[PDB]
């Protein structure tokens, strides 16, 4: 899937975690976000098409996805400890990363 | 590759980075550390061989490499900006992530 499908998947599962009528939907949703984030990390966004992969901007943009994937993997840890609210609160924390990247690169 | 070979790679290039002399050297050493860190992240560590790949311990273990990769990518931003002393400093702080995962999972 291209970059915007991944972003759509990230968007839809974030909402899933917020309304989780459970405790293992969190895990399920987080797994899909992990998959989407990782896959979106290999894509060059529109506003950096003409730039070098070695360019600081490309590493900065890739760093955002490292941080995001780290935040999800940590929430997957909390959710797999059965800590439903902390994992859901860790998922709220993710929007920092979404918005920091959108502000500079979308 | 096996986890032990990726760890030797991380150890050797961290040492190359500290012996310095140019941001181009740091950049190449960091490129190899990144490739090894991503592969190590796929391994199963001996101390966790008989626990679920979805256990919190395995998620904390994969989290460790998320943090490392993200730190490496930050240090590649600096090396590619030509800031060798800043990039070295950022590469020396990888040892915190090393030590921390070793304290738990080695
Ligand atoms: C960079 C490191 C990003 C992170 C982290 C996140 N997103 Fe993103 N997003 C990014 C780009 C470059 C773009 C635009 C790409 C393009 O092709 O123009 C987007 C776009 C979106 C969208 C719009 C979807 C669409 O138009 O089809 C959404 C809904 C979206 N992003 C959501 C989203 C969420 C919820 C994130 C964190 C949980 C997130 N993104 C992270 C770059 C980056
Ligand atoms: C977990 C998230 C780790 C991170 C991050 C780092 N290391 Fe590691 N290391 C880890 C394990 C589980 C092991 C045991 C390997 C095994 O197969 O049992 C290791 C081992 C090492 C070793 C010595 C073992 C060998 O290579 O034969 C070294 C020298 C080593 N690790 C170095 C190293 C460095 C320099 C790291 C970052 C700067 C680092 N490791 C990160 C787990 C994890």
């Amino acid at each position: 899937a291209d970059l915007e499908d991944n972003m759509e998947t990230l968007n839809d599962n974030l909402k899933v975690i917020e309304k989780a009528d459970n405790a293992a939907q969190v895990k399920d949703a987080l797994t899909k976000m992990r998959a989407a984030a990782l896959d979106a990390q290999k894509a060059t966004p529109p506003k950096l098409e003409d730039k070098s992969p070695d360019s600081p901007e490309m590493w900065h943009f890739r760093h955002g996805f490292d941080i995001l994937v780290g935040i999800i993997d940590d929430a997957l840890k909390l959710a797999n400890e059965g800590k439903v609210k902390e994992a859901q609160a860790a998922a709220e924390q993710l929007k920092c990363t979404c918005n920091h990247c959108h502000q500079h690169y979308r």
